[PDB]
């Protein structure tokens, strides 16, 4: 970029740039990063190569500082430990900038909305102005160029993120493609403009909490689409500062999926192939904390059954000329969930997280290890372990040895069953789409939607426990329709119409859409399905009825698999009366409910194909 015009010597800021060079810079990306660092004043500009050397070195700077922990006893793998109030996502501090509220929530009847938070550009402008002037002072700002899908992709698209945390920069660094190729490969083109700082300008003026820079109090993760900005000041926890993720991959992305055609969901995708050498790809939309990741690297319990993995998170569709929904992964890492992770409930992310990983909140043993709930594997005697908040622990104590929103951020072309086309830059077709999430009482292990309408609906109609992803706490039972409450880029009801008008375009080839519980629990709190690896069994009947097998039989909410048409062999106790058991109290109930948050929290952006749904689910219950 060239050297812009000043009078002085303050706008220039060639002679802080400690890595690479603002005048081989496209010209925007020098406009934006030097028009940041003049408002954010950093004491040096670091641009991003991506190279291993670079990475090396920035771990090895975090590691001197006390910022994170090098594991001994694996390959290259971190650990960082977080200030306890930066641990998660924060869904009422995450906010989206538009002209009028409506283009980015339904008006809700009640008042308060449930699927979005709107502010105002001048109430923007005045929090960006309360947090961001000087707000690097003393630190690095990193600019890291990054590529959403592979370099090519037809799919893909390139950002710039300005940070002043080298944790960002490392986990970006493993979640995207990052560094020079990119700059190389954007050119004059455009980008998503993402600015993240972690609010602690040196000197500090707050006491810093085990070493781990945030600001709580002026926390905001902002998205601003027709200025194509993402702006987050004051967490460095993964979903609010690797813009790429949550902010860009879905609700920047989802706007302009809407605008475009396309779609952009929190969907896992995964290739299963059958014993008689067949294919297929589904997607799975369940919310944060209900077992996508568990999905997309199945280890499954049946013979001759494959699963691979094409990501675990992050869905981006589109129909081709041929009509096949198209799907690829826009990450290119895992942000994986640690707690409960175990040889038992997901091996392959056991075998793909030693070596060149960053783990967040969890446990250390005194021989360089991780540690966390449900690791379920016994330690030598005399092993010790270090909590998450960098104290002593033992088995028997009060709290969790990890955060229960732990993660690990692992390469995705590690994991031994990535999918051989994970990197296609065509995408693969979906045949299915599974919507899910955690229901204790009601609803069956597996049923099929009745139409695309009647799929839309059932997308919409989502329930599920509260979980450990964002701030919300207990178990009790929220809306999180398409498994995308937190993450909307505009209008739901409008999201919903651009579902349903894939219907009418032309050859499209709609896949199959079912809805799966594995979370049903019978009267003493004890599940009733194994689930996991297990989970096979429900994937071959939906394989099955995506080739047309006669193994359904309706009922009010939907098709369900046959008696005797789920391979139970192995599982000879499954109580199966209550998994399977369709209850007209029961579904009285969550059709009111369905109703009125429809009423409420969609108003008059709800699609009358949606409203038509329920009134023929409500009529159809209503018949048993
Ligand atoms: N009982 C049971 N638990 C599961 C199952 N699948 C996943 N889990 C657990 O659910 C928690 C979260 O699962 P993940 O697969 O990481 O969920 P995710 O949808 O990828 O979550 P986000 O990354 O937050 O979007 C973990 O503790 C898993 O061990 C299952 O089939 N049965
Ligand atoms: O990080 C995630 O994947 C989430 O919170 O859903
Ligand atoms: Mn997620
Ligand atoms: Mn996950
Ligand atoms: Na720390």
């Amino acid at each position: 970029g060239s050297m812009p015009p000043q009078l002085h010597n303050g706008l220039d800021f060639s002679a802080k740039v400690i890595q690479g060079s603002l005048d081989s810079l496209p010209q925007e990306v020098r406009k934006f990063v030097e028009g940041n660092a003049q408002l954010c004043q950093p004491e040096y500009i670091h641009i991003c190569d991506g190279s291993e050397e670079e990475y090396g070195r920035l771990l090895a700077h975090m590691q001197e500082e006390g910022v994170i922990r090098k594991l001994k006893k694996y390959d290259n793998c971190w650990l960082a430990l977080t200030d306890p109030r930066d641990v998660a996502r924060i869904e009422s501090k995450t906010v989206i900038i538009t002209q009028e509220q409506r283009d980015t929530v339904p008006i809700p009847k009640s008042g308060q909305s449930q699927l979005g938070r709107w502010m105002s550009e001048e109430d923007f402008e005045k929090a960006f102005n309360a947090r961001f002037p000087g707000c690097m002072k003393g630190r690095t700002m990193y600019v890291i160029p990054f590529s959403m899908g592979p370099l090519g992709s037809p799919l893909a698209k390139i950002g710039i993120e300005l940070t002043d945390s080298p944790y960002v920069v490392a986990s970006m660094r493993i979640m995207t493609r990052m560094g020079t190729s990119v700059l190389e490969a954007l050119g004059d083109g455009e980008f998503i403009k993402c600015l993240h700082s972690v609010g602690c300008p040196l000197p500090l003026k707050k006491p810093l909490v085990n070493n781990w820079a945030c600001n709580p109090e002026l926390t905001l993760i902002a998205h601003l689409p027709d200025r194509r900005e993402i702006i987050s000041f004051g967490s460095g926890y993964g979903g609010n500062s690797l813009l790429g993720k949550k902010c860009f991959a879905l609700r920047i992305a989802s706007r302009l999926a809407k605008e475009e055609g396309w779609l952009a969901e929190h969907m896992l995708i995964l290739g299963i192939t059958n014993p008689e050498g067949k294919k297929k790809y589904l997607a799975a939309a369940f919310p944060s904390a209900c077992g996508k990741t568990n999905l997309a690297m199945m280890n499954p319990t049946l013979p001759g059954w494959k699963v691979e993995c094409v990501g675990d998170d992050i869905a981006w569709m589109k129909f081709d000329a041929q009509g096949n929904l198209r799907a690829i992964n826009p990450e290119n890492g895992f942000f994986g969930v640690a707690p409960g992770t175990s040889v038992k409930t997901n091996p392959n992310a056991i075998k793909t997280i030693q070596k060149n990983t960053i783990f967040t909140n969890v446990a250390e043993t005194s021989d360089g290890g991780v540690y966390w709930e449900g690791i379920d594997e016994p330690l030598a005697p005399g092993v010790t372990i270090t909590s998450w908040k960098n104290k002593e622990w033992r088995p028997q104590d009060e709290e969790p040895c990890a955060h229960p929103n732990s993660r690990f951020c692992t390469p995705a072309s590690q994991c031994p069953i990535i999918d051989p086309a994970w990197e296609s830059p065509e995408g693969v077709p979906i045949e299915g789409i599974i919507f899910g999430g955690r229901r204790p009482a009601g609803v069956p292990l597996v049923y099929e939607a009745l139409s695309w309408q009647h799929g839309v609906f059932v997308g919409a109609a989502m329930r599920s426990e509260a979980t450990a992803g964002a701030e919300h706490k207990g178990k009790v039972i929220m809306h999180d329709p398409f498994a995308m409450r937190p993450f909307f880029g505009y209008n739901f009801g409008k999201y919903l119409a651009h579902w349903l008008s894939m219907a009418h375009r032309p050859a499209a080839k709609l896949p199959k859409i079912f809805h799966v519980n594995w979370f049903r629990k019978d009267k003493n709190g004890k599940f009733l399905w194994p689930g996991f690896g297990e989970n096979s069994r429900v994937l071959e009947w939906m394989f099955g009825r995506i080739e047309g097998e006669d193994s359904a039989k309706l009922t009010p909410i939907g098709y369900v698999p046959k008696e005797d048409a789920l391979n139970l062999k192995g599982l000879g106790d499954v109580n199966v009366e209550e998994l399977f058991g369709i209850s007209k109290e029961f579904w009285e109930k969550e059709v009111e409910e369905i109703d009125k948050y429809l009423e409420d929290q969609v108003n008059a952006d709800l699609p009358y194909e949606i409203e038509r749904e329920l009134r023929a689910l409500k009529q159809r219950i209503s018949q048993m």
